[PDB]
């Protein structure tokens, strides 16, 4: 499965976070994708956005939709999975189905220091405009 290079992926995601999948929510029959409630640990990018655009449950829980999206290589998860999520707030035309949800934009990444480092680096590199 061909996946875009880290640089482009970081460009196309206004929010990058880390967290553990607590539970699988309902399904989206129109796009054949699903949602899960995620307990965030820390944001590697876009925190300010989530703060102003997403209503948080439990102070540290969000809901990401878009899982199982064919156009993404690593798009599956299970209860307890830990990942680095490249997301974006759901557009309004995806409402009210995906209202107040962050939408998976690209392949999920495993929580390893190498990844955390590389992502942070690419995030900081681009933050140099
Ligand atoms: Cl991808």
């Amino acid at each position: 499965c061909p996946e875009r290079e880290l640089q482009r992926r970081e460009e196309e995601a206004n929010v990058v976070l880390t967290g553990t999948v607590e539970e699988i929510m309902n399904v989206d029959p129109v796009h054949h994708t699903y949602s899960c409630k995620v307990r965030v640990w820390r944001y590697l990018k876009g925190k300010d956005i989530v703060t102003h655009e997403i209503l948080l449950d439990g102070g540290n829980k969000v809901v990401i939709g878009g899982f199982g999206d064919p156009l993404i290589c690593d798009n599956q998860v299970s209860t307890g999975d830990t990942r680095i999520f490249f997301v974006n707030p759901a557009p309004q035309y995806m409402w009210p189905a995906h209202r107040n949800e962050l939408m998976l934009n690209s392949s999920l990444m495993r929580i390893t220091l190498r990844n955390l480092e590389e992502v942070e680096h690419c995030v900081e590199e681009h933050r140099k405009l």
